[PDB]
C-alpha cells in the first residue's frame, strides 16, 4: 500500500532531523510484509528524498546510491547508480529509493562548485531491518527473547542437546545464542575456533545435520537461532595455520613486532633456568618478585644488546665511514647548521641522510644512516680530509641524534618491567587471583605472547595471540604497526587464540578471506542471524564486506554485537556501516541501585505524555496532494506506515537510537550469586523484561547457578532440573510481552517512567496508543541492607489491576557435583496484601506494599489511563479536511492569525491574547501564534516549557483555542472549524492532565497544517507548487488581508482590508495606507490569485482621488490624507500590474466607482448629497491623474493646520506639483514636506527638529517619474487596442502634448537628468555640479531638490524605476549603478535606505531618542541608513533583469533557442535570499520586518511582519516564473 | 581577449577562460565567436609534468575592417 518515508535534505545535501532522540542512526521500522508477499514482489521501503530548489547542490545535481535498482541486482557496496536531480528555484525534488531487501545502504550528492569544479558531500546511510519470522507470524524486533547456550555443557548428543532445548521453550524464549559450534581447538574455548569449515566432530558431522537441529527448533518450539561469529582470531594449532602463516601478523607480514618476539621467547628461557640459574621459583613475598625481577634485568633485558632497534650503531657507522670516503663529492647546499647549534646540527642530518624507515621499527638494526649523503654533509662543514677530526664528529653527531632514542627506550623498558611485577603479582601472589603453582611449562612466569610452530614451508614463524589492551583505544589495531603493545607488554593475551591478520582487503591475505567468507555464508545458509564479540576491534571494512556476503545469502540476517566503542557516536557509525541491528547492553555491570535504575530508564522509552511530531510551519504544503479525507485509507492486513494526519505528507525518516538488546546476564559476567546476590535474580530479570527492547538471558542465570562458569576448563554438563528459579517467572514475562508487540510500533508509540527510592525501582511501561500499560514495584537485593518502607504509590487517573507477585528465597547452599552443574535451591512464593485504593472523584489510584516484601520480589500490576481508548487515535487525526472545506483567504486569518490589536476590534478591548504564565502571550491570537511556540517544543520534547506547565495545570488554553471563534463565526467556513476544535478539545479534556499538552499540540498542528494546506489550494499554481519560503512568504497575504470593525477600505462597508503591518498598522486610520497597499498588491493578491480582492482595493482608492492624487493615509474614504505623490503613481502601476496579470483585466477600464470627492477639489462634503453625486470609470481616473499632473496643481491641503499633523508648519501644508515640459519629469514638494514614501516627519524638541522633515524629497523623484514612464507606455499601447480613448493632455497655458510626445520626453531626457557619469569627460551632458558629488556611475536620488547634495545621495528608490521603466536606462549604465548597489547600499535582509560614506549616515533607529542629536533624536533616522526589506525586492528584481542583459556569463541557450538565466545567476540570486529566509524561519511572526539596523541587527521599533516587505520578494519569483517557468 | 559578445568592449589584458575538454581518444573543439574587427591573441595554461603551471606564447590572429 504505502509504505514511503520523506527523508528531507538540507541545502548541503545532509539530511534534517525531524525530532532530536539524541546521537542515533537513520532506522527504517522493522515491520512485516503485506498479506502474503516475499521479497521481491514489491519494494520493501521507499525514501523519498527532498532536496530544497535553488539551493547549491542542485547546481548539476546527482543523487548516488548503492541501492540495487530492482530485485534482481545484487548489492555492491561500491555500485552507485546516477539519479538526476530537477533542478528549479520555485519546486523543489523529490527522488525515489526503492529497496527491496534489508540491508546497509548509503547516498551521497555531486554537484557542480562555485568553482566550476566537482564536489562531494559525505555519505549518509540508513538501515533497513530485516524481517524475523518463525513459521508464519512475525517477531517485532522488541519483542526478541534470547536463550544463550554453551555448546560443550549441554551433552555430547543432539538429543541432549533437545532436552535443553524444551526447558527454555517453556520459559517461553523465541531465539537462542550458539557459542559457535565449530570444531573446537587445544585449550577447548568455545572461541578458539580449530577449524571454521566444519563444525563439531563430537555431535555433528555435516551442515545437513546441523540444519536439520535449527529447523527443527523453528518447527517443535518456535525458536529462532544464532551463533557468535570470530573474525578476529583463531585457534593456535590450526592445520590451514601450517599451509598458510601469512593469514596472521608474523615477522615476514608484521616487521614492527620482531623486536617483541625475542623478547617473549628469552623470557620464556628464563622460565626453564628460573631456580636453576637463581632462586625465587613461586613464593609468596614482596622480595621474591624483586629478587626475580633483578633476574629479568640481568639475564633478559641486558642480554638483548642494549636494544639497537632503535639506537643507530655508532662505531658501525664511523667504520662505514673510512670505507669509501670520496665517493661522496661534498655538498652545495648552504642550509647546514654550524657546531654551535649542537642540536639543530643533529635532527638537520636525521632528514637528508637516512634509509627509508628511519625511527620506526623494523629488523636488528633497520634504523641507519645513508653513507654516501652522510659524508657529504661532514665534508661541507668540517674538512674533506677525514682524519681531521671526523671521527670525532660524526660520533658527537650521532650520539645527539640517538639522545631521543635512548630516552625513548628508558620509557619503553620501564612499561616492559613496571607491566610484569604488576600483573606477575595477581598472576601468581593471591591480591585476588589465585594458582601460584610453581612455573610450570604450562605456567611460566610470562604468559605467551606469541604462538610458535615450524610452517609446511618447512621455515619458523611466531603468529602472536591477540587481547585486549586495559584502557586503550580498540579502534586501534595493537597488532598493526602503529602500536608498541606487544613490545612494551601493554596486552592481556588469550593463549587459545592466535592472530587474523586481515589488510586493506583480499590482497593482503587471500587465503584468509577466502576461508571466513566461505566461513560466513556457511553459518549464513542454517542460521538467522550473527553475535559479533568484541565488534568494535574488527576493522570496520572487515566487518562491512563478510557481513554484505552473509545477507547476500540471508537477507534477513539478524546482527548482534557487543560494541562499546570510543563513544555513541563511533557506535552508532559501526551502526550505520555495518547494519547491526542491535547492541549488547549488561544489566550485571550496574554497580549499585541507582546505576541499574539510570540503565533502564536509558533502554525503557521516552517520558509519559511525551510529544507527537506533526509538520508544521516548515514544510511544504503542494495543492496537488493525495489526501486521506477521514483517515481511513488504511488496512492492517497491508501493514502500511502511517502518514501524520489526513495530510499524506509520509512519515519521516529521523535517526533514532539504535536497537538494544539488554541482557540481564551474559556469559561472560559474575553471577548475581557472586557480585550481589542470589535474590536479585527475581527483581533484575523483571526490571530488564519491562524495558521497551529486546532482552535475552544466559543459561542458569534463571536456574541460579552458583557461579560463572568457566569457558575454557569446566566440562560439566546443565542440569535436567526443570522449573527451578526464574523460570515460571520467565514464562509469565515473556508471555506477557508477546501480548505487548501486537501493536507497540515506532519509537513515540511506547512510553515510560522509571522511578528509584534507596532499593526500591519503580518501572511504568505505558502504551501511547491505547493507555494500556504495566506498573512494576522490584525490590532489589544488592547486600541484605536490612528493611526499608516504600512510600505510597499514587497514579493520576488511572486504575490499577493486580496482575502477579513472586519472591525469590534462597534455601541453603548449591549441590556439589563434578558430572553436572546444578543451581542454588530456591524457593518462589507468591505474595499478596497488595492494597489497590481508587479515589472515584479524583480519580486517583493509591497503592500500598505489604510488610512481608522482602528484598528480592516483585509484584506487576495491570494499568490503564483513563479516558483513552483504541479509537483516540482516529478521532484526532479525522475530520479536519472535511472542516476546512468551506474556508476562504480571507477567513483563515482569523484561524491563524489576527493580532492582539486586532483581536481588540473584534472583542472592543475585551480579549486578545492568551496569557501563558511565566512566559507571555503567543505572537498570534490564532494557530500560527501556537505553532511559531510549539515548533521548538516538539523538537526537544521540553515538558517543562511554560506551556507545557500550564497545559496540564488547567483547561485554559485548551478552551482559548475553541472561544476565540465566537468572535468570527459568522464568517466562512470558520463555524465548521471551531466545531472541530470544540469536539477535538472536548474529548482532550478528559484525559490525565500530563497526557494534555502533547495532545493539544497534535489538535493545534493537525488544524494548522489542513487550514494552511487549503491556503495553497485556493492560490495559484506557482505558490501551490514551492519550497517552503515561497509558501511561508504567501501566507503574509492572509495575515494582511482581513475585514474589520474600525477601519475598512469603503466608508460605507466593513470588508478585507489590506493591512501595512501587523501589529503597528492594523486598527483604525493606521492600517490602510495607499502608497503601502499598492507596491504589496501585485506581490499579495496578483502572485497569490487574489484577483476579485486585487480589484476591491483599486476600485475603493478610485473613490477617493482628490488633486489628481491618491492619498496615503486611507481613513476608510472619510477625511483622508493627501500628503503623498508616490501613492498615485504606485497606483497606476498596480492597475499596469492588474491588466496585465488578470484574464480580461481589460474589464477594470471600465469599472465605475462611486467618486466621493468633487472633481473642483472641494471641501469635506463626507454627509453632503454631492458625496454619491457622480460617477468616474478606471478609464478615466488614469487619464485624470495623467492630466491633472501636466494642467499643473496647486492648492493648500483641505483642513490644514494642526489638527491634522500636530508638528508640520504652516508652509508646509501648502504642497504642489508641476512637470518641466523641457525635460517631461514630474516635479513636487517642498523643504517642509513628506510627499514621497521617506516621510519622517521631525518632531524633537530637545534637539530642535519640530517640522523639519528628516527626508523631503522635494522636485524630481526617480519612483515618481519612473512610474509615469511606465504609465504613459502603457496606456499608449493600450490605446493600440481600443482600450485607451485619451491622447490629449492640457498644458497650465492652454496647449496641447500627445501622450507619446510625453513619454517621448522622458525616453530622452530621463537618464540625462538622473545619470552621474563614472567619465569624468562627460559630465557636460548629463547635467552635474561637480562639486556636491558622492560616487559617479550612480543614477540620482532626486533632481533639482532643495538641497543640491541631496540629488547625488545613493539611495534604493531608483530601482523602482529600473523595474518599472526599463526603457529608461542604457544597459552597460544601470548595470554598473545596480552593481554599486549591491556592494554599498545591500544589507542582509533589508536596504540601506542611504550611502554609508555620506555625512548624514545615521543607521539606527529609536523613536523615543530623547537626546540633542538634530539627526537622530525621536526617529529622524528612519530613511537615512536603516536597512528596508521592500526596497529589497525591487532592488533584486533589477539585479535579476539587467545582470542578464549585460553579463554574458548569465545566460544559457534554453527552449527554443530563447534566453534563460544561467546556472550562474540562479546561484547569485539564491545567495541573496538566504538571510530572507533564515528571517521568516526563526521569527515568531511567520512574516519578514518591515525595518532593520545596520548591518542586520535587529530593530525594535520596527513592525516584525510588513505588507510590501514580503511582497516585493513574492514579485520577484513571479518575474523567474512568468518568464522562463513554461 | 576574445570578447564574449559584442556588448562587451575589447581589452588587451582582460582574457577570459575556456575549459579543455580532455579525452584520449577524441580532441576538442572551442569556438571563439568574434563580432568586430581588432587584433585577438590567445594562449593556453596547463599542468606541467613537475605539477606546476606552465603558459605558451601568445599567437595572435587579425581581423580585417570591412570597407
Ligand atoms: O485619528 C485621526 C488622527 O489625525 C491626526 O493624524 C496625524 C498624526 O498625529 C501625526 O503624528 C502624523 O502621523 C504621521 C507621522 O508623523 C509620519 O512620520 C508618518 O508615520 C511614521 C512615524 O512618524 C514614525 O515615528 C513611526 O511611528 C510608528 C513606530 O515606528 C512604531 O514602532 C509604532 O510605535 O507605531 C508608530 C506609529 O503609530 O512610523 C510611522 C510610519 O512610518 O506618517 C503618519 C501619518 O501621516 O500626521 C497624521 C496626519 O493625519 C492626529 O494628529 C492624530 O492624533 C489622530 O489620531
Ligand atoms: O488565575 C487566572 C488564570 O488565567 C490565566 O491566564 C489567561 C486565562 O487562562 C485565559 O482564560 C484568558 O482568557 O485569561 C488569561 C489571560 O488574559 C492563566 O492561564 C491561569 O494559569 C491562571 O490561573
Ligand atoms: O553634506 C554631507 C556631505 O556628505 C558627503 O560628503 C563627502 C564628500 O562629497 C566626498 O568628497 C568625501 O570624500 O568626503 C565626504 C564624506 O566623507 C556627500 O558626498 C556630500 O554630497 C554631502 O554634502
Amino acid at each position: 500500500a504505502h509504505r514511503t518515508l520523506l527523508l528531507r535534505l538540507s541545502d548541503s545535501g545532509e539530511p534534517v532531523t525531524s525530532c532530536s532522540y539524541g546521537q542515533g542512526v537513520l532506522t527504517l521500522p522493522s515491520l512485516p510484509l503485506p498479506q502474503g508477499k516475499k521479497l521481491g514482489d514489491m519494494p520493501v521501503y521507499t525514501v523519498k528524498l527532498a532536496i530544497p530548489a535553488g539551493s547549491p547542490v542542485t547546481r548539476d545535481g546527482l543523487i548516488w546510491t548503492n541501492c540495487p535498482p530492482d530485485f534482481s541486482t545484487q548489492f555492491d557496496r561500491e555500485k552507485f547508480y546516477k539519479k538526476i536531480i530537477k533542478t528549479s528555484f520555485h519546486e523543489d525534488d523529490h527522488i525515489d529509493l526503492d529497496i527491496y531487501v534489508p540491508g546497509t545502504y548509503c547516498f551521497y550528492l555531486s554537484f557542480k562548485n562555485d568553482k566550476d569544479e566537482l564536489e562531494t558531500t559525505r555519505k549518509f546511510y540508513f538501515v533497513v531491518l530485516p524481517i524475523l519470522s518463525v513459521n508464519d507470524k512475525f517477531i517485532p524486533l522488541n519483542s526478541i527473547a534470547m536463550q544463550s547456550v554453551v555448546s560443550k555443557w549441554m551433552g555430547p548428543t543432539i538429543k541432549d542437546w533437545e532436552k535443553v532445548f524444551a526447558r527454555v521453550a517453556s520459559k517461553k524464549y523465541n531465539m537462542i545464542h550458539f557459542t559457535p559450534l565449530q570444531h573446537r581447538g587445544e585449550s577447548n574455548s568455545p572461541y578458539s575456533i580449530y577449524d571454521q569449515l566444519e563444525f563439531d566432530p563430537t555431535v555433528f558431522k555435516s551442515e545437513k545435520e546441523v540444519a536439520d537441529m535449527v529447523e527443527r527448533l523453528r518447527t517443535e518450539h518456535n525458536i529462532l537461532s544464532l551463533t557468535d561469529i570470530v573474525f578476529n582470531h583463531t585457534a593456535n594449532n590450526s592445520q590451514w595455520l601450517l599451509d598458510h602463516p601469512e593469514a596472521g601478523y608474523n615477522h615476514k607480514t608484521s616487521p614492527h613486532l620482531i623486536s617483541a618476539i625475542e623478547l617473549d621467547k628469552k623470557l620464556l628461557d628464563f622460565s626453564e633456568q628460573m631456580e636453576a640459574l637463581g632462586y625465587p621459583v613461586d613464593l609468596k613475598t614482596v622480595d621474591d618478585l624483586i629478587k626475580v625481577m633483578d633476574g629479568i634485568k640481568e639475564h633478559v633485558i641486558g642480554e638483548l644488546k642494549l636494544w639497537e632497534f632503535y639506537v643507530v650503531d655508532v662505531k658501525q657507522t664511523v667504520s662505514e665511514l673510512r670505507e669509501k670516503w670520496g665517493n661522496s663529492k661534498s655538498w652545495s647546499d648552504d642550509n647546514i647548521p654550524s657546531k654551535d647549534d649542537s642540536t639543530n646540527l643533529a635532527q638537520f642530518v636525521r632528514d637528508n641522510a637516512t634509509e627509508p624507515g628511519f625511527g620506526s621499527l623494523g629488523e636488528r638494526g633497520s634504523n641507519k644512516i645513508n653513507i654516501d649523503k652522510f659524508a657529504a654533509i661532514l665534508k661541507k662543514l668540517h674538512s674533506e680530509d677525514y682524519n681531521n677530526g671526523i671521527e670525532e664528529l660524526a660520533t658527537k653527531i650521532l650520539n645527539d641524534i640517538n639522545l631521543p632514542f635512548y630516552k625513548e627506550y628508558d620509557d619503553d623498558i620501564n612499561e616492559v618491567l613496571e607491566q610484569l611485577f604488576n600483573r606477575i603479582k595477581y598472576l601468581r601472589i593471591d591480591d585476588h587471583g589465585p594458582k601460584q603453582g610453581p612455573i610450570t611449562k604450562k605456567l611460566p612466569l610470562s604468559e605467551p605472547y606469541f604462538t610458535r610452530f615450524k610452517a609446511k614451508d618447512g621455515e619458523e614463524y611466531a603468529l602472536a595471540n591477540n587481547g585486549a589492551i586495559w584502557d586503550g583505544n580498540p579502534l586501534v589495531d595493537f597488532a598493526s604497526s602503529q602500536s608498541k603493545a606487544y613490545l612494551r607488554r601493554e596486552v592481556i593475551v588469550w593463549g587459545d587464540c592466535v592472530k587474523l591478520r586481515y589488510g586493506k582487503g583480499p590482497s593482503d591475505s587471500p587465503y584468509l578471506w577466502e576461508r571466513m567468507s566461505k566461513y560466513v555464508e556457511m553459518n549464513a545458509r542454517i542460521f538467522n542471524g550473527f553475535r559479533i564479540d568484541n565488534c568494535h576491534s574488527t576493522p570496520l571494512h572487515v566487518g562491512q564486506y563478510f557481513l554484505d556476503v552473509a545477507r547476500r545469502v540471508n537477507p534477513n540476517l539478524y546482527v548482534v554485537a557487543e560494541l562499546f566503542s570510543g563513544s555513541e557516536a563511533m557506535d552508532c557509525l559501526f551502526v550505520e556501516r555495518l547494519g547491526i541491528s542491535s547492541l549488547i547492553r549488561e544489566a550485571m555491570q550496574a554497580w549499585s541501585e541507582e546505576e541499574l535504575s539510570r540503565l533502564v530508564h536509558r533502554h525503557g522509552g521516552r517520558p509519559i505524555g511525551s510529544y507527537k511530531f506533526v509538520p508544521l510551519d516548515d514544510f511544504p504544503y503542494p495543492a496537488d496532494v493525495k489526501i486521506d479525507e477521514e483517515y481511513c485509507a488504511y488496512n492492517p492486513d497491508d501493514h502500511s506506515v502511517k502518514c501524520v494526519s489526513e495530510i499524506m505528507i509520509p512519515k519521516t525518516l529521523t535517526a533514532t537510537p539504535p536497537h538494544a538488546l539488554f541482557m540481564d546476564c551474559t556469559h561472560d559476567n559474575e553471577t548475581p550469586n557472586q557480585k550481589r546476590t542470589v535474590e536479585d535474580t527475581l527483581p533484575n530479570a523483571a526490571l530488564v523484561a519491562f524495558c521497551s527492547s529486546a532482552i535475552g538471558s544466559v543459561y542458569g542465570y534463571d536456574e541460579v547457578f552458583p557461579q560463572l562458569l568457566d569457558l575454557v576448563q569446566e566440562k560439566r554438563t546443565y542440569s535436567c532440573a526443570e522449573n527451578t528459579g526464574i523460570s515460571k517467572v520467565k514464562t509469565l514475562l515473556n508471555n506477557m510481552r508477546e501480548e505487548i508487540a501486537s501493536e507497540a510500533v515506532d519509537i513515540e508509540d511506547s512510553e515510560m517512567h522509571v522511578h528509584h527510592d534507596g532499593q526500591y525501582i519503580t518501572f511504568h511501561r505505558t502504551n501511547a496508543k491505547n493507555g494500556k500499560g504495566w506498573y512494576l514495584v522490584a525490590r532489589t537485593k544488592f547486600h541484605s541492607s536490612g528493611d526499608q518502607m516504600l512510600p505510597r504509590i499514587k497514579l493520576s487517573q488511572t486504575k490499577a489491576t493486580f496482575k502477579a507477585a513472586f519472591s525469590l528465597e534462597r534455601t541453603g547452599d548449591a549441590p556439589i557435583s563434578d558430572e553436572i552443574i546444578e543451581g542454588i535451591p530456591t524457593k518462589l512464593r507468591e505474595l499478596t496484601g497488595f492494597d489497590i485504593g481508587f479515589d472515584e472523584n479524583t480519580k486517583e489510584t493509591s497503592i500500598l506494599l505489604p510488610q512481608d516484601f522482602p528484598q528480592g520480589s516483585i509484584v506487576i500490576f495491570e494499568t490503564q489511563q483513563l479516558g483513552i481508548d483504541d479509537s483516540l487515535d482516529h478521532f484526532i487525526r479525522s475530520g479536519a479536511i472535511k472542516a476546512t472545506e468551506k474556508l476562504s483567504l480571507e477567513s483563515i486569518n482569523y484561524v491563524l492569525y489576527r493580532a492582539e490589536q486586532e483581536e481588540y476590534d473584534y472583542s472592543e478591548g475585551r480579549s486578545g491574547a492568551y496569557d501563558i504564565p511565566d512566559y507571555g502571550k503567543p505572537v498570534y491570537c490564532g494557530l500560527q501564534g501556537w505553532v511559531s511556540i510549539l515548533r521548538k517544543i516538539i523538537f526537544y520534547n521540553d515538558l517543562a516549557h511554560p506551556l507545557s506547565n500550564n497545559l496540564r495545570n488547567g483547561h485554559w488554553a485548551v478552551d482559548y483555542v475553541v472561544n476565540r471563534l465566537d468572535l468570527y463565526k459568522d464568517k466562512e467556513g470558520v463555524a465548521e472549524v471551531q466545531e472541530w476544535l470544540r469536539s477535538r478539545m472536548e474529548r482532550i479534556k478528559q484525559l490525565p492532565s500530563y497526557l494534555v499538552p502533547s495532545f493539544f499540540a497534535l489538535v493545534v498542528g493537525i488544524m494548522y497544517g489542513c487550514c494552511r494546506l487549503r491556503a495553497m489550494q485556493l492560490m495559484s499554481d506557482n505558490v501551490g507548487k514551492s519550497t517552503v519560503f515561497v509558501q511561508s512568504l504567501a501566507m503574509t497575504s492572509i495575515q494582511m488581508v482581513s475585514a474589520m470593525k474600525s477601519t475598512s477600505i469603503l466608508p460605507d462597508q466593513n470588508i478585507a482590508a489590506m493591512a501595512a503591518g501587523l501589529p503597528h498598522f492594523s486598527t483604525n486610520y493606521m492600517r490602510c495606507w495607499g502608497r503601502d497597499v499598492f507596491i504589496s498588491l501585485r506581490g499579495l493578491l496578483l502572485t497569490t490569485g487574489r484577483y476579485e480582492e486585487a480589484k476591491e482595493h483599486i476600485l475603493a482608492f478610485a473613490k477617493t482621488l482628490k488633486h489628481g492624487l491618491i492619498p496615503n493615509l486611507l481613513d476608510a474614504g472619510r477625511n483622508p490624507r493627501y500628503n503623498a505623490r508616490d501613492a498615485a503613481w504606485f497606483f497606476v502601476q498596480a492597475i499596469q500590474d492588474y491588466v496585465t496579470i488578470v484574464p480580461g483585466g481589460v474589464s477594470l477600464l471600465q469599472e465605475k466607482v462611486t467618486r466621493r470627492f468633487p472633481l473642483d477639489d472641494e471641501y469635506i462634503p463626507y454627509d453632503d448629497p454631492k458625496a454619491f453625486s457622480y460617477s468616474s470609470t478606471i478609464e478615466e481616473i488614469i487619464y485624470e491623474i495623467l492630466n491633472r499632473h501636466a494642467g499643473g496643481i496647486k492648492y493648500r491641503e483641505a483642513n490644514a493646520g494642526p489638527n491634522l499633523d500636530r508638528v508640520m508648519k504652516d508652509e508646509g501644508f501648502n504642497v504642489e506639483v508641476n512637470v518641466d515640459w523641457e525635460t517631461g519629469l514630474i516635479h513636487g514638494g517642498s523643504q517642509f514636506n513628506c510627499g514621497t514614501w521617506m516621510d519622517k516627519m521631525g518632531e524633537s524638541e530637545k534637539a530642535n527638529s519640530v517640522g523639519v522633515p528628516g527626508t523631503p524629497r522635494d522636485g524630481a523623484a526617480v519612483e515618481i517619474n519612473g512610474l509615469l514612464k511606465s504609465c504613459l507606455r502603457f496606456v499608449l499601447q493600450l490605446s493600440k487596442d481600443g482600450k485607451f480613448k485619451y491622447t490629449e493632455v492640457t498644458k497650465p497655458d492652454g496647449s496641447k502634448i500627445s501622450l507619446s510626445s510625453w513619454n517621448d520626453l522622458l525616453q530622452e531626457n530621463f537618464e540625462r537628468c538622473f545619470y552621474v557619469p563614472k567619465n569624468k569627460e562627460d559630465d557636460n551632458k548629463f547635467e552635474i555640479d561637480a562639486t556636491i558629488i558622492n560616487r559617479r556611475g550612480i543614477y540620482k536620488d532626486l533632481y533639482r531638490s532643495g538641497k543640491p547634495y541631496e540629488d547625488y545621495q545613493f539611495r534604493p528608490n531608483f530601482t523602482i524605476a529600473m523595474v518599472v521603466a526599463p526603457e529608461l536606462f542604457t544597459p552597460d549604465y544601470a548595470a554598473g549603478a545596480i552593481e554599486l548597489a549591491d556592494q554599498v547600499l545591500r544589507g542582509p535582509v533589508g536596504m540601506r535606505t542611504l550611502d554609508p560614506s555620506d555625512y548624514n549616515y545615521r543607521p539606527y533607529y529609536n523613536n523615543g531618542e530623547d537626546s540633542d542629536d538634530f539627526a537622530t533624536s525621536k526617529g529622524r533616522n528612519y530613511h537615512q541608513g536603516p536597512e528596508w526589506v521592500w526596497c529589497y525586492g525591487y532592488f533584486i528584481r533589477a539585479y535579476h533583469y539587467f545582470n542578464f542583459l549585460t553579463n554574458p556569463k548569465c545566460q544559457v541557450e534554453g527552449s527554443a533557442k530563447k534566453l534563460k538565466p544561467s546556472s550562474y545567476l540562479y546561484r547569485k540570486l539564491y545567495s541573496r535570499l538566504l538571510k530572507h529566509r533564515e528571517w521568516i524561519e526563526n521569527s515568531p511572526w511567520a512574516g519578514l520586518a518591515e525595518l532593520t539596523n545596520k548591518d542586520g541587527e535587529v530593530c525594535n521599533d520596527s513592525s516584525p511582519t510588513q505588507a510590501w516587505s514580503t511582497g516585493c520578494l513574492l514579485d520577484l519569483f513571479y518575474d523567474l516564473w512568468i518568464s522562463y517557468e513554461e
